[PDB]
RNA sequence: AAAAAAAAAAAAAAAAAAAAAAAAAAAAAAAAAAAAAAAAAAAAAAAAAAAAAAAAAAAAAAAAAAA
């Protein structure tokens, strides 16, 4: 979401759910809360796969100067793989 | 006229040198002189002389998530 103060202060640009190709072990609703979303007809979302888009987005947005903020993004990062810097 | 075979098997044979009382020399200070198997027989590995071994390297984490 935009954290900057505007017109689009908090809005998201990005509320994606995975496309997801193989069996997955937990749905964590008690971490996550997943319908499970990852339904291709029943998207009920943009469900986008990572593969050379979002990840270039937020690679770009670590790219560009665009800090992230929000809790807990180290470990996240971590599960994502990607190293932003410091 | 002491005048002997002139060398197998790589045969086989020389030395390449001394107490010197020559003249009026006492009784081991040597540093130790020191042989036995063979009835189926003697039998260290680790790496081998402590002539001076202080020998607990602190700890504390109230706990996660990730709605
Ligand atoms: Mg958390």
């Amino acid at each position: 979401i935009r954290g900057e103060e505007g017109e689009l202060y908090g809005v998201p640009f990005v509320d994606d759910y995975v496309v997801n190709t193989n069996h997955i072990e937990d749905y964590l609703t008690r971490y996550s809360g997943i319908l499970p979303g990852d339904l291709d007809p029943e998207k009920s979302t943009k469900r986008l796969v990572r593969r050379n888009v979002v990840y270039r987005k937020v690679w770009l947005l670590m790219q560009l100067g665009c800090v992230f903020v929000g809790h807990g993004l180290n470990n996240d990062f971590k599960h994502i793989n990607i190293n932003v810097p410091r």
